[PDB]
């Protein structure tokens, strides 16, 4: 086929995306290798959706797993009685989500199971896929003549040709694998064929971080998890934290080869040693340097203008409330905690206006990295460890770095209750995980 | 008393040292804190044994330990059939030792015990004294004038009053102890009265290395484990391996304090970690910085002028047989090996002929330092890792680091069966020694 893989797209036909999924344990080729994983649609990952505002969307997923499961649509504006974290489907039954998709978004969004206590093993073993919302800003002629990829990024280990079981260390870090995948594949090639770029960018792995680099090269970031800068941001490099999203152009400089590279970053992931008396943990430091992908420039490249402007991001009303959400571990115990508690679906931990906007501070007192994700409203990033950010976009998932207080300015949107927890799953399964209910 | 503690010393009465003592667990007060130890004669180190060449040793030693034991004289050249390493004294009974010290023999000794087996834990324990064999070079001014000290290096681990137990890991690596003492004493000060100091010093430790230095000052080496030296050697800093010995001359350069310290080393101890995959082993590094004593020089120190010459070496008979002994380790068995061979008291593995003389290369290609000791026959070290020995002296343990090859020049004294070991003794307790037969 293509030199670069990518997910099977389903496109919304006439205003309909009409589709019924399976979630099923599934024979595959991976990375050279026969394994059976957990798909969606028989494949890994689960087929791309692309949808524009408006459309109808009505997915049908059937359990096919030994064990219950769900979807959550993650980072869509939607209704939480859709976009449900409580509902499980049983094993061999089968549930149907219909919603409109909101008239003012755009960008790349995914997928996943959100079923409390089991959401780490099945994402590791291969649930996940991708949702496009198509915007007219693509037909812009700066993007529209640019050449188009979608990269998940994901990563597996595999024991007896199946997904790698959690161990109680996984459970505390949250699993990585050693397999570094690209849509599935194994460092894969991808031969330009335009001097632009336009590459939608998932982070879809359980725990592991990308600090992304392209050599010799800068990244032009136009879109972060939930919607369109204002204006394209020149980057050195872009770290994406488990569940984040971002979209850059690549402006290819010269003919040649470049490596698309997760450059090395130290999470806070933890090990154990016994030096004598012992034994403690002791931190496992900066993550391997991995090769993503290699990237071929075509000859004599000309890259287009960027534009010059994206979409305004709107003004918010005053904000009416400032919450304060205060992150802690107990890593010895793999328990991980807001605000002294552990995950309760019965007990309500928030309650607000929907219209109203509000002040989120969100602090990490762990020593790891905690990528922090509100269902249902997304939020605008104001400043993390006291740096204001450097750019205004809708974002569903912010990393915190130990010691640093994130301040988000939430637009509180559909009514009912919804959930806020560590996108490091394995985190949300042992506890940090709260419940908001807008009203 | 003093304010710089030393072994009470017994001295022979008209060239006869008559003694009974006692292995017996024993009440003191150590580093501030009451422990029960086991103790040669009540004390801890035993007491220090003074003779003169040709005095007579009898020495009975009472076992009052709950399991059997044994002397070794460390380093003297004396029969084998006395300083008798496959002895068993049960518990409760008595053996006396009776020996003339040899004519041609001067420096610091110590004794110790030698039970295939259980040497490390009572070693551990306290069972430890030192002797010395006083010279006639010892009245040449340069060195009766000077203030002399005997240092005895010896770390300790105590848990519930009593010296705490070997662990898996402590029979791999050898123990060593957060408690590191001098004579038995926390950091003790040494108020010089004199500017020359002669120091003996003794490594009484079960594996604990001491890479020596006096701030601001060189240390004079007069003396290695079994004699003099041709000449004093300057040097910035020594190191002592379990079970050397080495006298040295401290000549003060100006009032003030001075810090004797036991600097980083890595003797290629090993732990073990886990970091995801695992567990596997890994070097614990260099030895943290230990202050062993505080010297105060006295007002306006004037030292001695140097010695020019000590005792000239002796000429050797030339090598009639050339050994060739490997060191290798199973660390994960903590088993420990001489040329592919554990220990077997039933076996003879070397045959020489007595007042002849042999080469030996020990050929350490394990990971770990190894301090190689041989029992009865004093040897020269030529050269270790391929350097020539900037001196000639009788020594009796050579410290090999990973890959090194020491070759030694070793006449055959006495007849009679002995043996060489690993003086890391958990390492000989686990098999790392052998059987040499002279006849
Ligand atoms: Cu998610
Ligand atoms: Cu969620
Ligand atoms: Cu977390
Ligand atoms: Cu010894
Ligand atoms: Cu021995
Ligand atoms: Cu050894
Ligand atoms: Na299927
Ligand atoms: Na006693």
């Amino acid at each position: 086929g293509p030199s670069f893989p990518e997910p099977k797209v389903v496109r919304s036909q006439g205003g309909l995306l009409s589709l019924k999924l399976s979630a099923t344990p599934t024979p595959l080729a991976i990375a050279g290798q026969r394994a059976t994983l957990l798909t969606y649609g028989g494949s890994f990952p689960g087929p791309t959706l692309r949808v524009r505002p408006r459309d109808t969307v009505r997915l049908t997923l059937e359990n096919r797993l030994p064990e219950p499961t769900n979807l959550h649509w993650h980072g869509l504006p939607i209704s939480p009685k859709v976009d449900d974290p409580f509902l499980e489907i049983p094993p061999g039954e089968s549930w149907t989500y219909e919603f409109t998709v909101p008239k003012e978004l755009a960008g790349t969004f995914w997928y996943h199971p959100h079923l409390h206590g089991r959401v780490a093993p099945q994402l590791f073993a291969g649930l996940l896929g991708a949702l496009v919302v198509e915007s007219s800003l693509d037909a812009i002629p700066e993007l529209r003549e640019a050449e188009e990829h979608l990269l998940v990024l994901k990563d597996l280990a595999l024991q007896g040709g199946r997904p790698a079981p959690h161990t109680p260390m996984d459970w505390m870090n949250g699993k990585e694998g050693d397999l570094v995948l690209v849509n599935g594949a194994l460092r894969p090639t991808l031969v330009a064929q335009k001097a632009t770029l336009r590459l939608r960018l998932l982070n879809a792995s359980n725990a592991r971080y990308y600090r992304l680099a392209l050599q010799d090269h800068p990244l032009y970031l136009i879109a972060a998890d939930g919607g369109f800068l204002e204006e394209p941001l020149e980057v050195s490099e872009l770290l994406l934290a488990p569940g984040e999203r971002a979209e850059v152009l690549v402006r290819l400089r010269k003919e040649g080869r470049f490596l698309l590279q997760a450059l090395p970053y130290d999470r806070g992931a933890m090990g154990m040693m016994d030096m004598g008396g012992m034994a403690h943990a002791m931190p496992q430091g900066p993550s391997r340097p991995e090769t993503l992908l290699y990237l071929i420039a075509p000859k004599n490249p000309k890259p287009l203008p960027l534009p010059k402007a994206l979409s305004p991001f709107p003004t918010l009303p005053a904000p009416v409330v400032t919450r304060r959400l205060v992150l802690t571990e107990d890593m010895m115990a793999a328990r991980f905690f807001i605000n002294g508690q552990v995950f309760d679906h019965r007990r309500v931990d928030l309650k607000g206006q929907a219209q109203t906007v509000e002040v989120w501070e969100v602090e990490n007192q762990g020593d790891m990295d905690h990528p922090f994700h509100l269902h249902v409203h997304p939020f605008q990033v104001l400043s993390v460890g006291g740096r204001p950010f450097p750019y205004r976009a809708w974002k569903d998932v912010v990393n915190l770095k130990a010691g640093e207080v994130a301040r988000l300015l939430v637009p509180l949107r559909e009514k009912g209750r919804t959930v806020f927890h560590c996108h490091i799953v394995e985190h949300e399964d042992r506890g940090m995980m709260g419940v908001l209910e807008v009203g």
